[PDB]
């Protein structure tokens, strides 16, 4: 089955995972207080929260949630930088672009 | 006296019915039990509890109601519901307050 857990560490579980679930969709399957929260795909790809920031990530890494048009790509774009989210317009290589999540790791939105 | 600080709110389907609050409302679901049931939360600590029944339906007039901060935000959620998908009107000057029908079968009022 591949690549179907990451677990990420950030400085704020609970920041990160309404984040998740308001721009990305994801769901909660469980939490032990603000201390961890399992988020999950509907694929099936688990995706935990961690709490206990020592270090931040390597300035290239990222996780990808690929969308189902351009469109959506814009649409997401659009209400980062509405609700305060600092984005830029997205570029054609991919159609593509980058936010850091609350909790401090990057996301890239592509079509 | 304490006041009002839980609904029971039956609905068609609690699945549904979460990830549409939690999306553009803000909830948090604090718990679950299998599909049945789902605790939510909002940020003042009023507790919306999500329960599975049969043949769901409420009187017509009945909602449920999430004041804004201003008149910009009711804006903004009814233009993100209609992008969405979701049938609505423009808000009205009555509050400022536009109805959306909800996933799990219940109307919701949003309003300044
Ligand atoms: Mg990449
Ligand atoms: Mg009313």
């Amino acid at each position: 089955m591949g690549i179907k857990h990451l677990n990420l560490t950030v400085a704020d579980v609970v920041a990160a995972r309404e984040f998740l679930e308001k721009y990305f969709g994801l769901t909660c399957s469980g939490t032990r207080g603000n201390a961890f929260a399992v988020m999950r795909d509907n694929d099936g790809f688990i995706l935990t929260l961690m709490k206990g920031k020592e270090v931040q990530y390597p300035k290239t890494f990222h996780v990808g949630f690929p969308q189902e048009s351009e469109e959506q790509v814009d649409k997401i774009n659009q209400r980062l930088k509405e609700d305060g989210f600092l984005v830029e317009p997205p570029k054609h290589a991919a159609y593509t672009f980058y936010v850091e999540a609350p909790g401090g790791f990057t996301i890239e939105v592509m079509c």
